[PDB]
């Protein structure tokens, strides 16, 4: 299927280059831009919570060290977190795909930063919200109603988790930084490589 | 320059060969014997930590022992020298912890920074000369500490290493996707 005798004038050739340096950008570098883009506002979003979570966690019970959590205003929170990105997928960045391409990006993506979901006949690569998900879980298994007490056994349990899920999502947006970090890079050497034969 | 000219794809093909040898040679094997060499002068480093059981003397003479084990063994370039401005941008590549640039004559290189096994001497003279089961382990924090240090400049080298990897492979995926 290589054909060496295939000629082209440099004209050609350079026309050639751009038209495909222009496709890398628009369907590879352009979409992860939008990807790291999108997480790192959620994650941003997310983070407003966290600070939230100061004014719902206070000293509770009698003496002594019990954590009253005002668990009902951090799950409306949450909620309200997963309700602002279910439109806000990481791929693309408007309108739908088909799945083979949607399941394309999430391969590269990855299966834990991203979840295939269909939106309308299409497709996109939503926001994976699971650990999200998992702290609202942890939060409805304190049972309670609304507001909870928590000695000091049952807080660090709880905080344990809901900081791991927290860790998780900066685990995933650093591996999303470097691998557009990364992409950025393959462009520039295919540029240099197709560059170079011009020299 | 003449846009009439014609070039065959078997002409291409050498072309970009000719590129992608070129980045192996200037810049993964460039990064790999950087690995090379701060890798083995850690791994000598950790001889002279494991060997702490046996003083001060002792730990002198293996801790310059290293320092001129390393002098003529830069993390760039392997062999000779190249000017300021390339041993520059390969410090600001591997970072200006792990390295330092240093003008030989006939050029410049970017050898191992030694600052962590200076920084341990600093302290080794500071305190005196016995040290009681108090500040013998205040003292053993801050060497312990250096080691740290040391092994996470390793660590953050290798991570771009294999970052480096990483952009050669998906560079040669993507010009052989059609083949
Ligand atoms: C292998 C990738 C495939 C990227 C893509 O999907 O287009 C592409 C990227 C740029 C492409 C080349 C562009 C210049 C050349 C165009 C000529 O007509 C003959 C083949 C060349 C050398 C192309 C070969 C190859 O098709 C390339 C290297
Ligand atoms: C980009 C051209 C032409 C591709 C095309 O015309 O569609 C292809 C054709 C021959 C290809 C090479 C063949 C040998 C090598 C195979 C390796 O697994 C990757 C590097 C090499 C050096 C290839 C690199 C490159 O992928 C080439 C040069």
């Amino acid at each position: 299927e290589l054909d060496g005798d295939q000629m082209i004038s440099h004209r050609e050739l350079w026309a050639k280059i751009a038209n495909s340096i222009n496709d890398i950008n628009e369907q590879y570098l352009k979409v992860y831009e939008h990807a790291v883009s999108s997480y790192t506002q959620m994650y941003q979003d997310f983070s407003a919570v966290l600070s939230s979570l100061a004014g719902w966690i206070s000293p509770g019970g009698n003496d002594g060290n019990s954590v009253k959590l005002q668990v009902n205003s951090l799950k409306k929170a949450l909620e309200e977190l997963k309700e602002k990105y279910k439109d806000k997928p990481l791929y693309p960045a408007n309108n739908t795909v088909s799945q083979e391409q949607a399941n394309k990006w999430l391969t590269e993506l990855g299966g834990t930063i991203g979840k295939v979901s269909q939106k309308n006949g299409g497709y996109v690569v939503s926001i994976n919200m699971t650990p999200i998900d998992n702290m609202l879980k942890s939060l409805d298994n304190l049972g309670g109603n609304g507001e909870v007490v928590l000695d000091n056994a049952k807080y660090q349990a709880w905080n344990a988790g809901f900081s791991a899920e927290d860790e998780t999502m900066k685990n995933n947006l650093q591996t999303l930084v470097q691998k557009y970090s990364n992409a950025n890079s393959i462009f520039d050497n295919l540029v240099k490589v197709l560059s170079s034969t011009i020299s």
